[PDB]
């Protein structure tokens, strides 16, 4: 399980042989990485299990409900980069007996929300990053505004708290990350290197590689 | 992921993967193992089909000649919401794996969110869809990236094909798993977006189909 990383017959940063040209270092294996989540889903477990919001499932009854198939958990996952945490999450979520479910918004909103009852509803927000916190700031003021959660809360797999410039602190956090720009496990420049297993450094060179549009 | 996953029935008959009861579930498909052990060689099968390939070069503008697949020149690969996002998210790591440079877009049809990659013409493009059942939806939806985009090639990865259902005549290139002709949840399949985020696939107990109903 645990991945080897090294350096190959270059300079070139490699992990299980395989060599990546791109990377300046690598921020977190993928073993690291999903023994993070992991421990993350344990924690989302405890945090949400006992709770009870709004009963949706039978609209005839006035009591607040507990978390359960017939009233999840509601996750809203950030597209595009959040899809493969995401993916991975929710499986540990279920490990771990927390019943949800989730949709997608993309962003300026682009493709929003097809949820509907919020209201009074636990949601969730799971994002690939947190850095200088203003992307999450106004989706979380957007989403309190217009459906009004009975709590609304953040989990980021990679938090860098050194850039972050206005008033928003993400309440779960798998990594924490310096200010460098991070490649893979969702990350991309240009929409690249984000199905690698690993969260690598980009050299600066790299940045400016792919300016076509796709 | 690829560990053996023992199916059995706790004593309230229930059917049970690896000690955990699934009370929804009238029989398993295939369990955590059996999947990923066909998305591996499915990665595979998608790699030999595409390394070789060559397409219209949109890195760089300046040049006519067709280009290979690479970073540059990635294939196009375009999943489909919401069923598709897990099985997806598991496939790209195997191509990269395999060493087959690729890049994703989502498309969510009923279309109610649109791509937002708009250079497909002359691109290989995949469209990566959880199941083939009755054929209508992807037939229509090759048939509308066809005629909107004109890629060199459009082929269709499904995680699980139904050809017991098929009313219109759509045959997917790559196929992970069949499934019978029944309701099957878990790994990307669900009842009202319950059960997605299930490891395993079952047949769906027909009691369970209407359970609910509420709008989410
Ligand atoms: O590949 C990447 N490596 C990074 O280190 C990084 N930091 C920020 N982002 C992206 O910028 C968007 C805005 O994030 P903030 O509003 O929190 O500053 C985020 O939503 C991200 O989409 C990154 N993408
Ligand atoms: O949970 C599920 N279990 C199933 O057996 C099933 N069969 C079809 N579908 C869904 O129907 C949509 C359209 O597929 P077809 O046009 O091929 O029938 C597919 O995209 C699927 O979303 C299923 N969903
Ligand atoms: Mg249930
Ligand atoms: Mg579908």
């Amino acid at each position: 399980k645990p991945n080897f990383v090294g350096r190959d017959a270059d300079g070139n940063v490699t992990v299980d042989g395989r060599s990546y040209p791109m990377a300046e270092s690598v921020v977190a294996t993928e073993s690291t990485i999903h023994r993070s989540m992991k421990e993350m889903a344990q924690t989302l477990a405890n945090a949400y299990k006992t709770l009870k919001h709004r009963d949706t499932h039978n609209k005839g009854n006035s009591a607040l409900a507990p978390i359960t198939d017939e009233n999840p958990l509601i996750i809203i996952s950030v597209l595009k980069g959040s899809y493969i945490f995401t993916a991975d999450m929710v499986r540990y979520l279920g490990d771990c007996g927390l019943p949800n479910v989730v949709d997608f918004i993309r962003i300026q909103v682009l493709d929003n929300l097809r949820f509907t009852e919020l209201t009074g509803k636990h949601v969730l927000i799971m994002e690939d990053i947190a850095d200088t916190g203003r992307t999450m700031k106004l989706l979380v003021e957007k989403i309190r505004r217009e459906y009004r959660p009975a709590s609304l809360k953040v989990c980021v797999l990679v938090d860098k708290p050194g850039g972050r410039v206005v008033d928003f602190k993400p309440e779960f956090v798998c990594l924490t990350a310096p200010t460098r720009y991070v490649v893979g496990y969702g990350f991309e420049v240009n929409d690249r290197y984000r199905n690698y297993r690993h969260v690598f450094v980009l050299k600066p060179e790299y940045a400016k590689r792919y300016p076509s549009k796709l």
